[PDB]
């Protein structure tokens, strides 16, 4: 408990000062470490409440152990800020803010379950932001009671998880900063139980056998941890396993820490009343008053916290080896600051002046019971904040010219965020942790507080600009659909960054920047907007019916009357000359004569074929054809309009699955009409031409047409890796790898594999890598769509299923007139 002078006065020695927050995967044991170092060293001041952001610490080390802090100390105190951190671990910009006022961070491992991915994204974030680690594995109990582990085993698993911890580090850890790996000989790592409230530090054991082995620790906590043995035969120290005569020798770690706790648990939990005295005075622990009682896990529990206290092997390695902010932002400062290297600011960041232009980065708004205002929380990088002081406020987008984002107003209040409590309070320095009463107008989330006009922004969030996100949405009840359509246009009003727009398979479609965006504009739409019962999915992908080569045999079909036959062949029309008639260079009301001079001369159409082109399709324009190759037919001309209309109908409903064609041309090679026209009308021979062309369709080798996207990504070199990574897995390719800003691949996606993609893109790139995407061009996927189990036939049979077609895709006989 320290008065509002103590701490501005503890507030002064940034140099022992330390920043930081814990790192830990859920059920790991994050809360009950923090309310064992809370209990133990947590401070208090001496009817606004807030929603607990950061706890202060205080600790104080002896002479000796100071001496061995390799940075900047002046006295024997200490102030540590714990600082919250979300519990959302997907690469998140919330935590990246939260880490980033932060210089080092205590990380929780479980005995049993080592690292896990949670982790290691917290961990990478935080290496990204150049923090130091320090590890804690936690859950020790468990091994010793549930799992009977033996020393080794144990012992095992401790190297293996500092391995697994040392991997992430050397891979994302900044070579400047030199070795920030971990290291237990060197007290970066502490184990214990955090609901026992125990833990130690191979140092602190290294300081109870030092004095007594007759050897500084020095030498001993290198002999404490890893291959070194002490035989005590000879006793002497080796490295070797074993002795001359080649026996098994037990472990330094394993005989002189672990020995002493297992037989501390095997003799309690055993109830051995005459063995555990005598252990208990050997280590030195005393039993007062009531405690002599106990027995079992309620004298385990308390002989352990006596013997090893949690909080004291977690402050030791905070204290001495997580930086302080002056240690810190000398190396930080660069990152930091979005300005010059050499500017008058980011040299101020660099030496954590106090007395220079004001820094202040505003990490996020804290929610307070001050009727609806929220108190910016962030840390003092340079300069010193006082209440009542003249500061700029610069939102995410301020430029040092423009007058965007900026913000003019004085400090109302500066004070301290204790737990759920504040502290008003004159000023804070630079190095220190902060909350500011006052900026909620001009500030939401991240920002950066300045008293020079030449001040540039400190790093900010990069944010997507893209609708990569997107979704199909539709009224739950048919009628409502009035309200939905008029909710969308209210939607992209009011919304620059939301996109939405009709499918090609007839869905309203929502997009948004990212996830989070889509989501508050879907809760927008269905709540306000429309107000109505709205129905979210996975958009659905529109293919195409096309044919990879020729009919293996003329297609024959009769009408319903049975007088009238068709014969004919389908064959590939070749993809520059679909482009072309998609895109303009072939057109369907141009002149015949000119348009075939370019369809022979310039793609090797045959100039026949090409003047007797009947038709496009499907609606008179798509990328199908129907070309005239018969010789003697007499009624020919009265049935044109029937063989043109019947295609415009096989076009536009292929007989794969109801999708339209693409690429397809059809040769009719004769055709034999009956002599009187009522039995030659549009009612025989629509369908003949329609049965006719589905014929010859399925006889041509069919094959289905996906949609595919451009995909263009910008991001930095180490996480170009990333983009591959997932594009491989998603039947991408890559199309081009440019840049001196960032770089930007530009790859193939299949429209059907990009559900999700934006979430699978940040977590193999650490969220660095933002996607855009454009509809590019139709791709003709190799496998057979009539085999349920072919990649193709997969999408066939979901889609027939979807619209209650009987599964089996009808086959070419099905349409074949044998004569
Ligand atoms: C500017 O924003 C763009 C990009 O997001 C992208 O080009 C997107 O693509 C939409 C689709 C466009 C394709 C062409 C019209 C023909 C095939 C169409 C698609 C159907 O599967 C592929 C993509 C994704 C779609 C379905 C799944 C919605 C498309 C559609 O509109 O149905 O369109 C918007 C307007
Ligand atoms: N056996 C054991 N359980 C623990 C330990 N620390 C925490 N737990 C339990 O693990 C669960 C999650 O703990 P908590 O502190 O809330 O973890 P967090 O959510 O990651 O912060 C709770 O049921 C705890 O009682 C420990 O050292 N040993
Ligand atoms: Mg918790």
């Amino acid at each position: 408990a320290f008065t509002v002078d103590q701490m501005r006065s503890l507030m002064d020695k940034v140099t022992n000062v330390r920043n930081m927050s814990v790192i830990a995967h859920v059920d790991h044991g994050k809360s009950t470490l923090t309310d064992s170092l809370v209990q133990r060293a947590g401070i208090i001041s001496a009817g606004i409440t807030i929603k607990s952001t950061a706890i202060s610490l205080y600790s104080e080390m002896s002479d000796e152990d100071v001496k061995e802090i390799k940075q900047k100390t002046d006295g024997n105190s200490f102030l540590i800020n714990l600082i919250d951190s979300p519990g959302h671990v997907d690469f998140s910009s919330e935590v990246t803010a939260a880490l980033r006022v932060t210089d080092g961070a205590l990380v929780v491992v479980d005995t049993i379950e080592g690292v896990c991915v949670q982790t290691e994204t917290v961990l990478r974030q935080a290496l990204g932001e150049r923090i130091k680690p320090v590890v804690v594995i936690n859950k020790v109990d468990r091994a010793l009671l549930e799992l009977q582990v033996s020393k080794e085993d144990l012992y095992q698993t401790f190297a293996r998880t500092v391995e697994s911890v040392n991997v992430i580090v050397s891979t994302y850890a900044d070579e400047v900063l030199g070795d920030v790996q971990v290291y237990p000989a060197r007290g970066t790592v502490a184990f214990g139980s955090g609901l026992h409230g125990w833990a130690f530090t191979i140092r602190q054991f290294a300081t109870r056998y030092a004095k007594k082995f007759g050897v500084d620790k020095a030498k001993m906590m290198d002999r404490l941890w890893g291959d070194s043995f002490f035989n005590p035969k000879t006793k002497k120290w080796t490295n070797k396993d074993t002795d001359a005569e080649g026996k098994p020798l037990e472990r330094a770690f394993n005989m002189f820490i672990l020995d002493p706790i297992f037989r501390l648990f095997t003799a309690i939990m055993n109830f051995k009343k005459d063995e555990i005295p005598v252990l208990l005075e050997k280590l030195e622990i005393v039993l007062k008053g009531d405690e002599k009682d106990l027995e079992g896990k309620a004298l385990l529990k308390v002989v352990m916290r006596k013997f090893l206290p949690a909080a004291d092997a977690l402050l030791e390695m905070i204290v001495l080896h997580l930086p302080s902010p002056v240690t810190a932002q000398a190396y930080r400062a660069e990152q930091l600051y979005e300005g010059p290297a050499d500017d008058a600011n980011c040299i101020a960041i660099k030496n954590c002046d106090p007395k220079a232009d004001l820094m202040l980065y505003v990490s996020k708004m804290v929610p307070t019971s001050d009727k609806g205002r929220f108190y910016a929380f962030g840390r003092v990088f340079a300069g010193t904040v006082k209440s009542g002081q003249k500061v700029r406020i610069q939102g995410p987008n301020y430029v040092p010219g423009k007058k965007d984002d900026l913000f003019i107003k004085a400090i109302q209040r500066v004070v301290l965020m204790m737990g759920r409590f504040v502290e008003p309070i004159d000023d804070c320095p630079a190095g220190n942790i902060i909350g500011l009463v006052g900026i909620d107008q001009f500030l939401l989330k991240t920002g950066t507080l300045t008293t020079s006009e030449t001040a540039h922004n400190m790093k900010v969030m990069k944010f997507s600009v893209s609708p990569v996100v997107q979704v199909a949405v539709e009224v739950k009840n048919a009628n409502d659909l009035p309200k939905l359509v008029e909710g969308l246009k209210r939607l992209s009003k009011s919304d620059p960054c939301v996109l939405t727009y009709m499918s090609e398979s007839g869905e309203h479609i929502v997009a948004g920047t990212g996830e989070l965006h889509l989501e508050i504009c879907l809760q927008d739409l269905e709540h306000d907007h429309a107000g109505v019962p709205l129905k979210i999915s996975p958009p659905v992908v529109a293919y195409r019916e096309t044919v990879e080569s020729e009919s293996s045999q003329t297609a024959l079909s009769k009408s319903p009357n049975k007088h009238n036959r068709i014969y004919l062949k389908a064959e590939p029309i070749d993809e520059e000359v679909s482009l072309a008639i998609e895109n303009g260079i072939i057109n369907p009301r141009d002149d015949f004569k000119a348009r075939a001079r370019i369809m022979a001369d310039d793609y090797g159409w045959d100039v026949t074929d090409a003047r007797k082109i009947w038709c496009f399709g499907p609606d008179g324009n798509g990328p199908n054809l129907v070309i005239d190759q018969t010789k003697a037919v007499q009624y020919l001309h009265e049935i044109k309009d029937s063989v043109v209309a019947a295609f415009q109908w096989a076009t536009k409903e292929g007989p794969i699955f109801g999708e339209e064609m693409r690429s397809v041309r059809v040769n009719i090679l004769d055709v034999t009409l009956h002599a009187d026209a009522i039995h030659r009308g549009g009612g025989q021979i629509i369908p003949t031409m329609r049965r006719a062309t589905y014929a010859g369709f399925l006889l041509a080798d069919p094959k289905i047409q996906e949609p595919v996207f451009l995909v263009e990504i910008q991001c930095p070199e180490q996480a170009v890796g990333g983009i591959y990574s997932v594009l491989n897995k998603k039947r991408g390719q890559v199309v081009s790898e440019e840049q001196t800003p960032l770089f930007t691949v530009k790859a193939y996606l299949p429209v059907n594999e990009s559900f999700g993609f934006t979430g699978e893109l940040r977590q193999a790139t650490g969220g660095q890598a933002f996607p855009q995407m454009v509809f590019d061009h139709w791709s003709t996927l190799g496998s057979d769509p009539l085999d349920p189990t072919s990649k193709a036939g997969e999408i066939v049979l979901a889609a027939r299923k979807r619209h209650g077609m009987k599964e089996e895709v009808p086959g070419w006989q099905e349409y074949y007139d044998k004569l």
